[PDB]
DNA sequence: CCTTGCCCAAACCCCACCC
DNA sequence: GGGGTGGGGTTTGGGCAAGG
């Protein structure tokens, strides 16, 4: 029908479903390699793209061995999650 | 009627044929205005509305003369097939 | 039975926002 | 040579049964 919170007209009900997920902070699609979750499956696919591409180098973390396809992303992960021992 | 591949029981045999097309991969219904093909005639009927409706504005591709109903789809098609 | 249209989740993609 | 996420939107695949 219509957005019960913001009153936005949607031509598709699935888009209204994901919009209501954004309003309610619902993230059903959770990553299996970290704590990240998102409201859309395509978001999860794009996120898993950052955990290492097929045929590409992977920078595993020194602490929890979390895979990353970009060194800067691994550095950010270490700075954000592994500051308990600095 | 039960699927010979996954064993799903249907209350309608035509549903079994359409579902089995997913296992076999056959796509009998092929669009005449693009490369799209599907296993269900109704899906092709729905897809044909992306090329435009009678009386509505239609954006035809400048190179391959492919009609479109949504300019966003036309832009995506131009990026996909015409990088020159 | 067979058509067909609807419902919903899922795919793909573009653009804007963030750290 | 930035890399990744959130919002937004078209389109598509799978399913299902009411009514031809
Ligand atoms: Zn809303
Ligand atoms: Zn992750
Ligand atoms: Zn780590
Ligand atoms: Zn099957
Ligand atoms: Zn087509
Ligand atoms: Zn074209």
């Amino acid at each position: 029908d219509t957005c019960e919170y913001c009153g936005k007209v949607f031509k598709n009900c699935s888009n209204l479903t994901v919009h209501r997920r954004s309003h309610t902070g619902e993230r059903p699609y959770k990553c299996e390699l970290c704590n990240y979750a998102c409201a859309q499956s395509s978001k999860l696919t794009r996120h898993m793209k950052t955990h290492g591409q097929v045929g590409k180098d992977v920078y595993k973390c020194e602490i929890c061995k979390m895979p990353f396809s970009v060194y800067s992303t691994l550095e950010k992960h270490m700075k954000k999650w592994h500051s308990d021992r600095v």
